This record gives C-alpha cells, structure tokens and sequence, in this order.
C-alpha cells in the first residue's frame, strides 16, 4: 500500500519517493505557501508498473482514486462533475530533476459536456473552450496520440482565417471550433479513436502515460547522458488546477531567484498574462521579465518576490520556481533547485558562502563536478570577435562560444558526430525527440523561445551555447537554410556566443574565475586523495599542474620512439637479428629519451612522474604500407621481402593480448635497459643542474604475474645501479606496476613483494574484465544501452560491481603484502567523478587524468571525502 | 643625541628610525640569528645632515667612532689595524624598501697597508687583494667619485691580457695589479686626489656618501614615481664584515621564500661560490640556482632553509635575504619582506591566508593597491606568439608581455614616451641611472644578469616585464645595434614575455586569477565606500561592473554632442540665432540621446549612473579650420563669414572659466531641457520596457553659487516633470552637483539647500586651488619636482593639504544644511589609493574612477577602513 501521497504527508526528505518535484511540493505545502493542493503518485508505484508488467494495479487505481476524492471534498469541485468539474494536472516528477523531459497535462478532467458546466459555472466561454482547446492538445500529445504538428497547424490557420494573429485572439467560439478541430486530430490520430471523455479514464491514462514514457528511447538516453539509473522512475503529481488562462489579471510564469547561466543573483525569469504555463510562456508568443511584473502587477511582485526568497532562503540555494496568478491570485506550482550552467553554479556557491546560508564544505559537494568541463571550454578569440561579420542578435541561454557546420535536425546535428564535430543544430524550438542532436552540437539556435525555453533550459544543463528567440530566422528544411541579415545558409558554418551574438570563429583557451578557484581551493581542504595527471609532454604538464595536477600518473613513453626523428632506431631495433645490434639501435635513442624526460623533469619541478614503460606491442612500430615499408628497407639493406615478412611476423590476431607491454622486457630487456637509462641519466642531471630532489617512479605494464614483474624489475635496478656513475646519486627511485590484468588484481599480494606501488589502469582492466575491446564494443554497446542492459559506458565510469572489485581486492591485498603501498588510478576513469568517490573509499592514494579533468577530479575528491567520512 | 644604535637595542617598530633594514637587522639580532654585529645610523640622522647644512655633526660622527670602538672590543679586531684590521660594511637603509637604489660597500676598513697585514693574518693574500681591489671599486663608485666603467674594463683587460677568464681566476698578484690600477682611476677621476687610505676617513665618507645620495635627482624621481616622502631618510647601517669571497666553501646570494614574481611558494634564488655578495651575484658570473646549493654545501642549505622559515614564520609574510657563507659558516645579512610582483602579492595573500599565517584583513592591507594595475595589462595573444618568431629565450624576471620600439638608452627609452609609447629597454645591465627610461619601457631585456639582477629587481617592483640574462645578445650603441639568432636590430620593434621567451605581438586582456578575485572579494567585506566608475558608453559600463562597479559617477554627455551623426544640431544651435531655432536645433537630438541614456541604463541594470550635464564651452563644438567652417556654412546657408565670425566669437582667452558647464544653462537653458528630457524618456522608457528601478541622477557642472544651481534646477525639475506625461511616472530624481569650484566648497552649506549630492571634481577643484591649468603646467612641474617644491603630482594624488580641504569643509558643511547628503569623488583622484583614503575619512559616499581603477579603488577603499577604524 501507499502509492498515493498527499503534499501534506512529506518533505523535502521523501524525494526517494515522493520524487524530487513532489517533496518540494510537499515542503511548500508543510511550509504555508499558496500552492493548489493535490496528491503525488510514488516513484515506487512507477516501479511497481514496470513490474507489474504495465498494468496500474488496483491498489493504485483505486489508491488515485481515493485521493481524487479527497481533492473534491478538499475544495467543493467534484471531479469531472457536469456543470462544475475538478480539472487537476498532472506532471511527472522524476528523483532527479531533468529539464526538458518532463510530462504535462492541465486543464485534465474537462470534456465536451463539462466545458459547458465550466462555462456557466464561469460566465467565461473563452475561457473555459480555450482550457478545453488546450488540454485535448496537451493529452493527445503528452499521452501521445498525434504530436504537436497538426495542432499548432490548426490554431495557426484558424488565426489566418480570422486575420486576428494571437491565440488570445480568439473568441468563445473560434476556441469551441477549434476545439472541434483538435478533438478531430485526436481520433484521425488515432485508431479513429474518439477523445476520452471520461475524467477517470483521463486520470489513469496520463498517470500511465508518464510511467510509460520512462522507458522511452529518448529518456533512456538521457538517463545515460546524465549518469542517471533507471529504476529509479519518476512519480506523478496531481494537483488541483489553477488557471493562468482566466484573462487579462491572470498569468503565469518561470522564474528563477539566481541567474541560472550566470549565479549572478537577483530574481530572473519570464512569463505571459492569461496564457497558460506549462506550454504557452515556455515557447512562442515573446514572454515578459519577470521584473516587469512589477510594472504590471506590482502587488503580486511584492509577494512572489518575498515569497521567492522565503524560499531560497528554505532550501538554502537558488530556486527554479513556476508560478501563476488567478485573477490576481498567485500561485506557487512548483519549486526546484535550479538547474545551473557551471559557472552560475560556482557563483551561486560562493556567494550563498558569502552570504552565509552555506559552508564551504556545501559549496564543494554541491557543484557536479561533472560540469567544471563547461569552464575549460575554448572561448572566443577576442580579435577573432571582434572582427566577425555579425549577422543576428538574441537570447543568451546558455553561455559559450560556438561555431560550426549548420543542422537543421537533431536526427543529422547527431549524424554529424557528437558534440566536438562542429555542429549548430538550427530550430524554430526543440523538444525531447531533440535531446540527442542538442547534446551533440556546439549550440543551440532556436528562432522562437525565452529563457525559460526549453533549449535554454536544456542547454544550460548540458551547459551547451545556446541563443534562443531570434525572430528574425526565415528556415526552411525543404531547402535546409535559414536567413538572417542578409545572408543565406544550407548547413554552411555558422558561429555564435551567449553574449547575444550570432556571426558568419577563433576559439582559443579558458581563464577561470575566482569562484572556480575558491571552489577549487574549498576543494583542496577537503580532498584527501591526491591528484596527477596523465601528460606525455611538458606543455600538457604544465596545463595540469596550473590546473592543480599534483605530479603524473601516466607518462606514456611511445611518443619518444614514435617521432621519426626516432622511429628508424626502433624499427632498426625490430629488424634487426641480433641482440647486440639491437641493443646498440636502441643505444642511439637513449639520448633523444634522455632529453624527454629532462625536460619534463624539469617541468615538474620535483613533482612525482610516473614513468610507463614501453606499451604497444612492436607491430605498430613497423610501417603497414608497402611504400614505407619499401623505404625503409632501402635504408636498411634489406629486401621489400625481407621487410614486410618480419612485419608479418609481428602481426598479431588480437593486439590487445598479444605481445607488448611487458612481455616485450622479457624477450627484449634492453628496452628496459634503455629504459631506464634514458629515465635515470635524465633525473640525475635535472637533479644536478637545479638541485632539486627527483625520485623516479618506474612503472612496468602488463604485469600478470610477480615472477613476471621480478625479472623486468631485476633488469631496471641493475641499470638504475649502474647509472649512479656519475655521483651514485644514490638516487632512490621506485619500481612499481599497471594492475590492468585481472590476475594482477588476483595476485596482487604477491605482485605487491616486487611492487612499490600499484597503478591501476581500468581503461584495460575494464576490457578485460568484460572481455571486451573498446575498439570493437560499439558494434553493440548501443542496443546495450537501448535495451538497458548497461544504463553507463563502462569505459567512462569505473564498472563498480565488476571491474571495482578486482581493484578492490588489490588495494587489500598488495597491502596484505606490503602495508604503506601506494595506489593510484590512470584510466579516463580518473576523471570520473563517480570512480573518483570510488577509489576514494577503496583506498587509492592518487588519480590522475588529463591535464583537463584535474580540476574535476579535484572537486570530485573533495566530494568524495565530504561525502564519505 | 642617539644618531647611531646597535642591532641588539631595536625591532621591527623602529623601521622609522632604523629604516626598514635595520629593524630587520635588529630584529633578527634579536631573534638569535647569525648576522654580523653592527650598528645603524639613523634616518634622523640622515634629517640631521641635511638641516645641518650637509655637515656630518660633532655628535653624530663622535657617535658613529662610537659604535666603531664598540665593534673592534666587540670581536677582537682593530678597525683599520695595520696587521689585522676591521673591515666593515656600509649598505643604505631608507624606511621603505626600494630596488636598485640602495649604496653599498664592503671590505671598507682596507688600505695600502692592511691589505697585508689582512694577507698574513689570512694567509690569503688573492683574499685579501681581492677585497681591497673590490672596495677600492665599490667606495669610489658609490661614495662616487668615478664609475664602474673604467673598473669592469680594467678587470677586462687583465682576464684577456692573461688569458684567464674569470676574476676568481686572478691571483694574489694580478689582484694586486688590479689593485693597483684601480687606485690609479679613483684619482684619475678625482682631483688627483690619492684614495683615502684612513678607515674613519672612509667610514665617515661611506655614511656622508649615503645621505648625499638621498637628494639625487634619481632618488628623487624614484620617491616620486613611488610614492616616498623625500623627509624621511635613509639610515647607514655598518656591520662586520663576512667574506663571501674566502674561496671555494665560502660564497654569498639572494633568496626569497616565495617566487617574488609568481607567489608561487618555495625557495627562489641564486648565488655565487667565492664572489662577492653586493656585486657579484646581482649581475656577470652566471649564478646559481639556490636550490642548487642543496648540492653543494647541503649542511648549509638545512641550516639556510631552517632560518628562511624561521623567518618568513616570523614576519607572517615572504622574505627577501641576503646570505654569505664564510668557509662554511651561513650568515644572514639582511632580511626584507620581498619586493613582489602584483600576482605573486595576491598569491602570497591568499596562501599565508589559508596556511593560517595572515588574517584576510591582512591579506587586503598588505597589497599594494597601486600594482593591480598590472593584472589588468595586456597579456599576449595566443594565436599572436603561437604564430611568432621567437628569436630569444632567456630569463623571466618580472611577469609580462612586452612589446614594442627597442632603445639602447633609458636616455632615450625615456625620450620615446613613457611607459606606454611602446618602448623596450635593450641593456647590457641597468643601474640607478637607468631607473627612469626602465619605468618607461614596456619591459626591459638585458644581455647578463640573474633573478636577483638590478633589472628583475627593479621591473619586478614597476611591476615592468623582464627578459634577463640573455648572454646571446650582441649589442653595440656605436650603432646602437643588437643581435639574436639571426636578426639584427636598430632600435626596430621587439617583443617578450616573462615566462622565457623573446620575439621578432598582439596584445589582448586580462583574466584575473581567483587570488585576486578572494582579494577582491575581502576587499568587498572591509570597504565601506561604494565604488562606482567613470563611463560614457555601455562597454567601458560593462567592464567596470565587472570590476566590480557600483554604478556611474560621471557619465559624460559630450559625447553625445560630438559624434559626427550629431554635431551639425548643436552646430546649428551654435549659429542659430533665436531660441526658437536654438531650442528646434536641440530638439533633433532628443531622439540620438534618449537613444545613449537607454543603452546605458540597460547596461546598468539598475544601478545608479550619475550624468553630468554639458561641460565644455561651446567653441569645442564648433570647427576651427576654415575648411570645415567652409562646409558647414554651406550646409547653412550662411557665409564663410557668417560663421567664423560667430566662431571667433565663441573664443575664449582662458577656456577652462570661460562660459560653459552650467554657465551655459544660464544662458542656454534649452541644453538643460533638452538633456534632462533625453535622460528623464530614456529611463521612463527603460523603466517600462524592464521592469527595474530606474532613479536619475542630474548633475549640473560648475557651479559656483546656490542661485546658480537653483536657477538651472528649476529648468531641470519642471521638464522631468513636464516628461512624466508617459505615467507620471513620479519616477524619482536627483539633482546634485560637481563641486569643482572652490566658491562651491566655500558655500557649500548653501549649495546644499538646493542639492541633492556633490560629486567632487577633484581634478578641477585641483586646478583651481593650485591655479593651475592642467595643460599648461608641465612647462614647470618638472623643475617643481625636480626642486623638491612637489614630491607628488597634484593631478594624480588628491592635494591633502589645501584641495583636500576645500573637499573636506565641503563635506562638512553641505551637511549642515543636508545631513544625509551623498559625496563623492570623481577626479583621478578616484583610483588613487591615497586620495581614497582621504575620501574615506573625510566622510565621502563613494568613489568614483575608471573602468580600469575599479579593483585599484576597491582594494584601497578596504584598506582604507581597515587602516581607519
């Protein structure tokens, strides 16, 4: 029992249940706000239908319907009754807010007698067919019957008919034909079925409709793109009906009590007067400032204003509220945390800091370090700008810079490869089936839509560009262009920026704000694990190190045997026959390597680096084309045959298990001879011309077995020994593995006699434990994903149940071996917040990332520690 | 009597009288460290030479013999004696610390005699040469009697002359060959007076040399371009002598506890093994990286790096130290809290901040106000040097991007225009001499030099940039010509960067680190001015509200007249001949204001904008070649002489009192219509189409009489009055007025019956007081500045003893009449740190400065408070 939940029965608390909406529902209502009363039907009866093999079971049925009654008892309106009906709406309300992806539906429990009841309990005709008009639409569309082409198809004709160019335009009467048209929709639309009439099969059909629509193609993909599980499920809320669409003193609106793109502070936000919300100001018809309502309706200013506030000052962060006012009667609807852009976020954080109404130790675990990547993203140049052809002007919804090709579709922005191919999606407005192209552009171009539109809206949580309601568009898909000043496009290039101006552009680098770095350093405090990065170069470690990186985890060494100033020694090293003319091909490298590592040594000025041994199996050293291969036989003495034929003998039917990393050093020591005499001779000189201590860190990969690690190790110490001959530096260094094979991971204790430390690679560990290559995965991680088999890529979030558990257990047993063993983590999984948290609680020591991530991982780590103490 | 004190009877609170080195070297003394005793002669006594006719006083030069005989009982030598002197050190110590200014001599006790009995007490006699062929050097050079030119060409010949490259390569012998020499130059360069072989003849003509330079038109320009009372006066401090030039275990260098240019935390430095301290490190001979000495003389670098925390713990704030190791024996001989660069100040704030060693009250009094003005230089474009010939690389002294005409000269850096006419300094090395042509380049390059070089020195102070010790340069003033990895340069254009590199550059804008953002945030919570800027249009409006403005104190309206769209109408009012047509003429451009006042009270926000109506006489409107005259009758029907004779008639003999500001309100009222009507629409307007609260601010210009205020308040009040015909607006007002005339500070009380705030126009109230005119003074400020007449430039730091006193009885008596009158400030004035600190004590409202000087004004305002409290 307890599908069914009434607001005065929760608090913000319940969110589990009661949804995220739903709790806030109830806490207004527990708090005394003017919010039309209504009952929320649990995230758990979702589930429950989902279970229940889609079926609303009695319990529930009857349950909503035993709540119904409460409502008409509640406030003297019987549901649906003939001449003066309960209308009520219903929105759905997920965990987890999530923009642009929510159900609604008012004006529900109205039907082709009851808009008549309505009208005579009323004395307002308009009013009631224009409800009427509006809730056979939302229904059919929301409950997905017909979609809103052939709608607003229908309202738009009827305007030109009439001359007469508003909705609000119409009459008493255009508004009952219309109604009539719709109603005709719905059915042609249809399996010529005719419009429920039933308020009760109305009631049930929409609170189905919702649950039925979390499982949907487009939801399940931004369940994934927002790192959301689905069995979660969202709730329904019904709520008796108060309506913006009375006329002239009535109204409704979206407002938000922080710039949402900019935390800017002060109450942001739009709306229309008599319209109605959940459709009309989220679109269209150009919606006012909230801060005209001053103007407008000043006493309701007064007391949504203290009202918003009463609010934030209650949830101790920036809201997101909808609202309307009844013949001069204001409504709160509904209230929710506002979705921020990540600088808004940063800003709202240290301000509420400021102010006092939060700790920093809130301000941390509040931002969602998954978009700190927003603050890194290349801005414009300003030359660049500055002399750039602006063609259009308009709204600032999301900040950025964007620029690339032009799309008049999700389903070909999304074509267009995701969002790194330069992509604008260009649309008259978006909508859910939108989700995916949205994700994938640089930006979003809508030409009709306010703050509150749904892109905006949308976007600024993707923290997407966004520049919305531009009048001024003339598009087109029969042809695929648009217009705009005075030019023309077909899926050209086009460039933009929130800052209001769209152009005809140089991006160039960050510059974060001090929010970011009093984040950044309220971070810091909390933070227990530290944080390198993974950099191959000097300019990427010195990125990260700006950044906040705190040594290396990952320098990859293919990079000194991949240039071609080097590359012929290598491939002199693989054609050649004999070890002692290999070990001298190898020789003339050690001084191009030397200098790497010199360099980068110095970069790091004394920061740890640890060093990864050779990876790639030899295969990829050798040219594949037999015009390289021809050169380089040339340059070799041998034959095109002699070539090729030791190429293929390297060939190999799975490069990922084959012959590299490792076992490269134990059937080719020299390499780690070379190795780690490039690596030694260059931190003994760094050590000598600054003086600063280095103490390498000598990381061996693909390491399945300790006697396996034992014999590369021997080979490394003897050289690192017979390197201090210049001062025997006496340089302490350390020698330490990749647990990426998962009998590492089961033989950790052992691995550990020989390890200093332990570097978990999850990227291969991952492919390994799933036995499968990433490579060749997407041929079928989609219908994965689609058929929920995987709601996350595991190559993007630390597989905690499976790939979690062999690093686990080689956290607890190399330390069963050796107790003060370092840990850290180098897959992409280090900059993945949620990993992050992981290896926290498992015990790591470090992570590491890309010079970018580190100030996520930083944040993350942060939270980690906050939030598990 | 007390001219003279030893170390061990002070602190860190005497820095008055002990100068700031001597209380340091006091305080240290104090403190237990090893330093060499000494004594100091006060900056009293430096007052004391000066008053006293420049005449070293029986009781101060007894004293300093005094002190003297204290030192030889002190430790067992003889000052002067024949086989076992005393040699001492005399280094310059003003009250606030101040580069490349300070005289210093060491080994000054030495003479044709001790030199050996100094040899034998030593058994070194290239020792002992090499201190008396260094002070023979340094005294005559400082105590000035002849130059390091012919000395450093002397030392020359001789490496050449035998072959032998390094002055530590001369022996006992050349040493005293060079010895020989030397004294030879210092009476070549005399009046063939024989150097003074009499230790009191030197101690007295070391702390008499001292004094005397404190009155160098250098320093003085120095204290001026630094803000430094020329009545303060350097001590003498005169301390045992160490020897870093012992030999091989014994050496001498400069080290600070955090980058002096970055705040980046950890030690920074060089040094010189067996070289002179003074000389030697600063400058030539390649010096090492203080880290570097771990390697070294490790048992001196933990005792070293012990007593640097020791300290920086000690003075809650980054040391710069002076050190010498004597045969393994450390010695510090001075600390001083480091010269920083603005960044490295604001890093260090926040760090010593966050570490717990400062509070942020601290951290905001500590940074000096004046230098944020280089956060907000140019930086470099990226795309500009990504793609840029980078012909050099080499130190990065002090943070920056430079760019522009190289010159051989501060001579002639200077003579191309101030630090603005892009301009860079190309030196082999800088001296004092340099200083002025250094404060004009856009950043200095020098051929030698280290960290601790005069220059980095020195730009790291002027916040310049610096490109030091670049020994790949070949420079030659014969032709005044330089050359770089191929190119060879003529006084053409350069450019660099600190962070190594140098260039054959577009420069772009800042980007402000978090450091100064939780500066500018502290700043913020300590402030009680209000900080508006200095704006006319939208942008500068935008970046100042950015900086964190307030509002607009002084939005011009000039402009509004001057642009070319425009000028005919007030052209036409000009030559008009009846106010009918005047009043016609005018009324065209209602439209193009109202158009200026709406952008900026969109811009705004909200916040107020202070505007000031018409200034400048009308002859500025008007054209004065006849040419342009010759249109503009055309385009009016009148003749050539129709018009130049009314422009002569608008001619003014003293321009700056002639008829305009409100004067022309007086006669012209049609101006104060047509403006307020512009302004009074434009925010009706803008007040509709927002929502947001708009409330002019009018404010009538120099106004020198209550009648006169009143008259055009009348005009003023009953067309904003006249305007609220949209809705009456009963949009509230304000009119005030610019105080910018003393009869208006003199009358102020009754300024105030009619106004309702005063905005203090400092830079005219300046030229009034002074009497006089910007434009024309510089014909003589320099021989002011140069006479001492001036230490500070009028029209850049608020005159506080007469202009700040009209300003302050103005304050006092407009309230007598108007007590919540609102003052403000809107000269230069506004963003100088001192007048700001006036302001708020005198009792202002706000600031007010430009976009630019906003963080400047914001600091000063918070230290302002914190100072007086």
């Amino acid at each position: 029992a307890k599908w069914v939940y009434k607001f005065e029965e929760g608090n913000a608390s319940m969110r589990n249940l009661l949804g995220g909406k739903g709790c806030n529902l109830a806490e207004m209502t527990i708090l005394g706000m003017p919010i039309p009363q209504g009952f929320t039907v649990t995230t758990e009866a979702c589930t429950e239908y989902y279970n229940s093999g889609k079926q609303i079971t009695q319990e529930i049925q009857d349950q909503i319907f035993e709540a119904i009654t409460w409502l008409e008892e509640l406030n003297g309106k019987k549901f649906g009754d003939t001449e003066d009906p309960l209308l009520v709406s219903v929105r759905s309300a997920a965990r987890a807010s999530m923009p642009g992806m929510m159900d609604t539906i008012l004006n529900l429990g109205l039907n082709d007698v009851a808009v008549e009841g309505f009208a005579k309990k009323t004395g307002n005709p308009r009013f009631a067919y224009d409800s009427y008009r509006r809730f056979i639409q939302m229904y059919s569309d929301v409950v997905m019957e017909v979609p809103k082409s052939h709608f607003e198809k229908i309202i738009d004709a009827m305007k030109e008919e009439k001359g007469v160019h508003f909705d609000t335009d119409l009459t008493a009467d255009d508004l009952k034909e219309l109604a009539e048209k719709f109603k005709a929709v719905y059915k042609e639309a249809m399996n010529g079925e005719e419009f429920p009439q039933e308020p009760k099969d109305q009631l049930m059909g929409a609170v189905k409709a919702v649950f039925r629509s979390w499982d949907n193609p487009r939801a399940i993909v931004y369940r994934r793109m927002n790192d959301i599980p689905g069995d979660w499920g969202t709730a329904v809320n019904v709520q008796t009906m108060v309506f913006g669409n009375k006329g002239e003193t009535s109204g409704t609106g979206v407002a938000f009590t922080r710039n949402p793109s900019t935390g800017e502070k002060g109450i942001y936000g739009e709306y229309l007067i008599n319209a109605q919300g959940e459709d009309v100001v989220a679109g269209v018809r150009t919606p006012q400032p909230i801060t005209q309502l001053e103007n407008d309706m000043p006493d309701c200013y007064k007391q949504f204003m203290d009202l918003a506030m009463k609010l934030e000052k209650h949830f101790r962060d920036m809201q997101d509220m909808e609202f309307t006012i009844e013949e001069g009667k204001l409504y709160f609807l509904q209230t929710a945390n506002g979705k921020r852009t990540a600088p808004a976020a940063l800003q709202i954080a240290c301000d509420l800091v400021d102010e006092g109404m939060i700790t920093e130790e809130e301000a941390v675990v509040r931002i969602e370090a998954k978009s700190l990547d927003q603050l890194l993203h290349p801005t414009f140049n300003p030359a660049a700008l500055k002399a750039g052809e602006v063609i259009g002007s308009a709204l600032p919804a999301s900040p950025g810079a964007a620029a690339g090709k032009v799309y008049f579709t999700a389903d070909e922005a999304k074509a267009a490869h995701e969002k790194g191919e330069r992509v604008i999606l260009v649309r008259l407005e978006t909508s859910p089936e939108d989700i995916e192209g949205m994700h994938a552009a640089e930006g979003i171009l809508t030409v009709r839509g306010g703050m509150t539109s749904h892109a905006a809206v949308v976007a600024r949580g993707m923290g997407t560009c966004c520049v919305s309601g531009c009048g001024e568009i003339k598009i087109n898909e029969e042809a695929k262009t648009f217009e705009l000043g005075g030019h023309t496009f077909a899926e050209g290039d086009y460039i933009s920026l929130d800052g209001s101006t769209g152009k005809i552009i140089e991006t160039q680098e960050a510059s974060v704000s001090g929010s970011f770095e009093r984040i950044m350093v309220w971070a810091d405090k909390f933070r227990t694990l530290k944080v390198r990065t993974n950099a191959d170069t000097p300019e990427d470690t010195l990125n990260a190190v700006k950044l906040g990186a705190e040594g290396i985890g990952l320098c990859r060494t293919e990079h000194m045997f991949f240039e071609a100033d080097r590359i012929m020694k290598i491939r002199k090293m693989i054609l050649s026959d004999s070890v002692e003319a290999r070990e001298e091909a190898l020789n003339e490298l050690i001084p191009f390597q030397k200098g790497d590592f010199k360099a980068m040594y110095k970069a790091l000025e004394g920061r740890p680096m640890t060093v990864r041994y050779l990876d790639p199996p030899l295969h990829e050293f050798v040219p594949h084309t037999e015009e390289e291969q021809a050169e380089l036989a040339k340059n070799m003495g041998l034959t095109l045959a002699e070539v090729k034929a030791k190429v293929d003998e390297l060939h190999e039917f799975n490069p990922m298990m084959g012959h590299r990393g490792c076992r490269l050093a134990v059937t080719y020591p020299e390499i780690a001879k070379m190795q780690t005499r490039a690596v030694m001779e260059a931190a003994i000189e760094v050590k000598e011309e600054t003086g600063i201590d280095i103490v390498p860190e000598i990381m061996i990969p693909l390491v399945g077995e300790k006697k396996e690690l034992k014999f590369v190790k021997d080979v490394v110490v003897e050289v690192a020994e017979q390197v201090k001959k210049e001062k025997g530096s006496d340089m302490q260094y350390h020698i330490g593995t990749m647990i990426e094979i998962p009998r590492a991971a089961l033989t950790a204790d052992a691995i550990a006699e020989e390890a200093e430390f332990f570097s978990f690679g999850t990227n291969d560990l991952t492919q390994m434990t799933f036995g499968f290559s990433r490579d060749d995965a997407g041929k079928f991680l989609d219908s994965y994903y689609k058929a929920k088999i995987y709601e996350s890529d595991p190559f993007a979030r630390l597989d905690q149940t499976g790939v979690g558990q062999l690093v686990e257990m080689a956290v607890k047993k190399g330390r069963q071996t050796r107790p003060g063993l370092k840990c850290g983590i180098c897959g992409e999984h280090g900059g993945d917040p949620s990993s992050v948290e992981f290896c926290h609680k498992v015990g790591l020591n470090y992570v590491s990332c890309s010079p970018f991530r580190v100030p996520i991982a930083r944040l993350a780590a942060a939270q980690a520690a906050l939030n598990n103490k």
